[PDB]
């Protein structure tokens, strides 16, 4: 069947909060193979990011996966909380270089198989990451964190379905046999999304900025809107065997619900 | 590989259709306070996007075209049908629309009470006399219930077209290739008019499969399915009902269809939020 | 390698329809001495192709009948070709029209292209009217796009079907960059049961600028990817010829595999374009 | 419609590349004073395109290495671009070599495209040579259909791998026709552990016979369908421009599909064809 996961964010405001909770309460529902939350340096640390890992596990019983990256940390650091949640009942870690030197993600990677059998998810890129020196340097940095440890890959979101196509047969020629996990970005808000797309190096199609042309000031409108690109989309990656998605909820459940539920995953 | 590809390109169609394909939206008169004000309030967001025209059921008609004229200027064409109605009681209500600014007219025979020789086709031809109205019947993709045949069915819309109908707006219907097969047969017909679809966005999926059973409109095992489990959840409902109802404006839009006829049971949202996709915009 | 894949299938495709293809050329009588000059350079050149037949427009309430009649006869003696003149019927009564024809088939002209004309009776009138003179070869103008002053895309349908009925044994489009849309208007002909070949009306584009007036005119749609393409080249008449027939190149090939043997090009009196394109289809000297 | 649909997503996606490849020209010194002036108006029309660089060529044995080092500054000075100049070592010493490095480095040529050069040391042990003189960008070939010499395509493939782990930071690709093989060649140099762009070496092909004597000395594999289509042509200039133009064009659009972002033109010192198929890619003044 089709397997799915939900990124969540640490939540800065008492609204938020609010938010998040009610959306978990409504994802776990879909009984996702792991639920993730991801770090901020600057907004809300480890602590924060653990909290609501903790938060989720108590709650649900959900596999609940921290990203973890190792900017501005030791080795000695990084194992001593890796220990330190291992021991705690989290064996599963996004492994992450960080949004910003001294190690990359592969060297992150071997550090946390060191300390124990941890179930290890990394980034993968199909438009190239940013920095990399090519996109062959990317690829062969990705086999290289697979080949240190990672059990699956989760892709950068992406709105050009081909891309994905074409890099997940790139993957495979490299000899990368992990799962290239989709990253699924809903759209609702398109301003902070092509933010976020071109600080990323993410292509949107013509197509798409046209269709949210014009909705600035009308969030009903974008939310139909948006929730017909994603569920279009899983429907082509699903036709051409994908079995696993990654939800990039934003700590939002009503959008990534609805694309569940068309992929057949239901309560 | 080739959905992918095939997608970008059926999506880069629609997004190049923008300012080329007519729209009109239909009302039913309100039987509430609540709903009175949820119709005018659809009105005004729906007129921003200057529908060819915009019609008003009738099982009060007249009142709402006049105030939708009175207020926006659209051609609104009020809905006249055969049932409790005589040939000649059926002119007086013609004429007096002719001279009030209604030139425009959706002749039907009408849904008959729970508890006539007079068709539709002969209610076209009961108006063309009186005035030369625009006349616009209905039409049905998958033969209506009362129909002996698909044929005999498809002849009397040729019929209804030849007494002076000028274009036919057909039951709502969701499975796309029954409405393109009967496209292609109403030409083969002779049918010179265009068969414009009629939309209906669902939401409630209930009531309409239950409206659709009522009216011989077949729901597909997919749509069925999508609906599964979703009895108590009208916000995954609204934006599956969307989901389907812009995938399938976006396929009939790459056939060629450029004029669209949507159900909007007096709700502007998902209407609008589909015209947006078809260029459709303020 | 899909799209690699894709490209060496269509290509080789291509290579083996060689021998198969037929092709005709329209051209337009020359308002001036350097445009008659071109004009004979390139019915010469083209004529070195064999195409099934040519043809000459007529202007619709010009008044210049006797241009079009003098070329017609200029190119059937220089080159033995099948030479067909365009005529309109919206600016000549259908006694003058009996003329004109009859003259035509006692000159030798058997094939006229029958047209309503650019601004009482309409296309298929005029076809009704040439086959009562004369057992006339007849071509008329379909739209795969639907012609702008159709009530509707059905009408404009069974209106080809009634110029066909009336007698006219050839269909040419009017030219369109949306290959798609000819395809599925081929697809609502046969619905239609119209049993005449559609032949594709080919528009080699060198000056968008224009092009993109006249397209807008006739409602034919220009591609996003295409206007992006000459963006830019107001001024570069070089590129502009390279893109435009890699665009006309591209579109033959992919109707070529999907069927179509008879091509028509509005060569606006020029050669280039149009012989190198029927040199891709295995048209050659 | 598959080939249709196919076509416009293609095209589509090439028309939201624009502003996003990186194209280098090269070019080799002139032999005559028509030659001369060409190429100065080549350059000068290539470089309102803004290169990521230029090349200019060196025959290996010829003895000629001053022109080459005077058209490479005559570049700099006439477009301030950054113009590599190509170096062999197969006609040279080691001590040579490191004299002409270490020139070019205090004249500011800081990119070098080391070869060994048609016909001791191989291109391998000429980069190694150059890092040490200086810390040179430089740019070696590769062979997506194999050298000819290469006692295997496992050997050449390691011997590339050899000039980048010695320093090579880019790798040019010979030209070629057959797309698969280019994209297969990709996938191989990520097998063998290459992290550098395997950049694709573009030949507009306008003249044909030329480029199939080049093509068979290099093991270059000519498509069945491209030797049909220039099939005739011999005597035809113009349409053998249209034809050559088309086929670079469907080239760069499906290596632009499929990721690549940087194409270097061997522009055989002429504008035109290259400065078309960039205009394609977006690259535009
Ligand atoms: C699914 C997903 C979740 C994420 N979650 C978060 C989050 O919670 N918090 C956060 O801070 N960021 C997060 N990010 C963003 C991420 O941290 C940035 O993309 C970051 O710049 C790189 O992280 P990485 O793990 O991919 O790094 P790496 O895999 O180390 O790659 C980073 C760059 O270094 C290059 N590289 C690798 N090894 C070498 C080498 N030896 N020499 C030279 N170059 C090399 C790569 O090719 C690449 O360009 C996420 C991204 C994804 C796709
Ligand atoms: C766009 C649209 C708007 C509508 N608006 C309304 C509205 O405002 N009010 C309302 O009450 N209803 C409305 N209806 C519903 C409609 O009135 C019903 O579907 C009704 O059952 C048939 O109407 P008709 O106009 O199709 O009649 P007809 O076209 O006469 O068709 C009815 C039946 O008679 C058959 N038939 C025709 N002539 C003969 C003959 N001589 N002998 C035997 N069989 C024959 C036909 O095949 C068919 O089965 C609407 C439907 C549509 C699609
Ligand atoms: C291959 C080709 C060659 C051409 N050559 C020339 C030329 O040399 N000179 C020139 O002047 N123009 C020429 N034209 C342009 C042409 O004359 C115009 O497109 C003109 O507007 C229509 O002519 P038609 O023959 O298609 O007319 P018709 O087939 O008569 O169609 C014109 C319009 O009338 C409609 N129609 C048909 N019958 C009726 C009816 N009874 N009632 C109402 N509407 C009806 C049709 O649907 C259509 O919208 C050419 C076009 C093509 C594609
Ligand atoms: C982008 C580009 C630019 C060029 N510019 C020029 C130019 O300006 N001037 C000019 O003269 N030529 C030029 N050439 C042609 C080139 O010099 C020839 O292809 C030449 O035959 C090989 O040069 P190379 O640098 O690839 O050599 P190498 O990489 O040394 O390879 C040549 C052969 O030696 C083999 N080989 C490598 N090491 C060993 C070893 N230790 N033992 C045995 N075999 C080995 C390789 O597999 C291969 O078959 C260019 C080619 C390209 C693709
Ligand atoms: C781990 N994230 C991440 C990444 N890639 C990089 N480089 N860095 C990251 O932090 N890829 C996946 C994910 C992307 N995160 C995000 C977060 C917010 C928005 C965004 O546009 N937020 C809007 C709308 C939020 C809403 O839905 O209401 C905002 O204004 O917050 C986009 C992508
Ligand atoms: C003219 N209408 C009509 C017809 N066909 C027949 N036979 N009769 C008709 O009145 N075809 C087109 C249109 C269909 N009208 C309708 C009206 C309501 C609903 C419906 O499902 N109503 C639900 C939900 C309303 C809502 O969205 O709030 C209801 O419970 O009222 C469906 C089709
Ligand atoms: C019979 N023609 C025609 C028609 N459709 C209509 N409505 N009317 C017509 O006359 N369809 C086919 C053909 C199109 N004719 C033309 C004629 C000129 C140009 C044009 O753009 N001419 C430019 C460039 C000429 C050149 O290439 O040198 C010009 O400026 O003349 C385009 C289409
Ligand atoms: C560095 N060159 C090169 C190589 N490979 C080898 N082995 N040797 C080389 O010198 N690969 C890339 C490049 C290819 N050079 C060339 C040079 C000329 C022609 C050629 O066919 N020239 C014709 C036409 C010139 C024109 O277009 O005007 C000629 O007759 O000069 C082809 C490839």
């Amino acid at each position: 069947q089709i397997n799915v996961s939900f990124q969540f964010f640490p939540p800065r405001t008492s609204e938020m909060e609010q938010t998040l909770w009610n959306s978990i309460d409504r994802l776990s529902s879909l009984k996702p193979k792991f639920v993730s939350v991801t770090y901020g340096a600057n907004s809300g640390e480890r602590d924060r990011t653990h909290s609501i890992i903790k938060g989720i596990k108590d709650r649900t019983g959900l596999e609940a996966a921290p990203h973890l990256t190792c900017i501005d940390a030791t080795p000695d650091e990084l194992r001593t909380i890796a220990r330190d949640y291992w021991n705690n009942g989290i064996r599963h870690i996004v492994a992450l270089r960080g949004d910003l030197p001294e190690m990359y993600a592969s060297d992150l990677v071997t550090l946390l198989k060191e300390v124990a059998d941890f179930d290890i998810s990394v980034a993968a890129y199909p438009e190239v990451h940013p920095e990399a020196k090519s996109a062959q340097a990317d690829l062969l940095n990705l086999k290289r964190k697979v080949d240190a440890g990672a059990n699956r890959a989760i892709t950068q979101f992406f709105f050009d379905v081909e891309s994905y196509l074409r890099f997940r047969d790139r993957c495979v020629s490299a000899g990368i046999d992990v799962e290239i996990i989709p990253g699924i970005l809903p759209v609702s808000n398109f301003k902070q999304a092509k933010k976020f797309a071109d600080m990323t190096n993410v292509r949107i199609p013509a197509w798409m900025a046209q269709m949210f042309d014009g909705l600035d000031d009308d969030a009903e409108t974008r939310k139909l809107v948006g929730a017909n690109i994603a569920m279009d989309m899983v429907k082509i990656l699903s036709r051409e065997g994908v079995k696993d998605f990654h939800f990039y909820t934003l700590n939002r459940a009503e959008m990534s619900y609805a694309i569940c539920h068309t992929l057949g995953v239901r309560p």
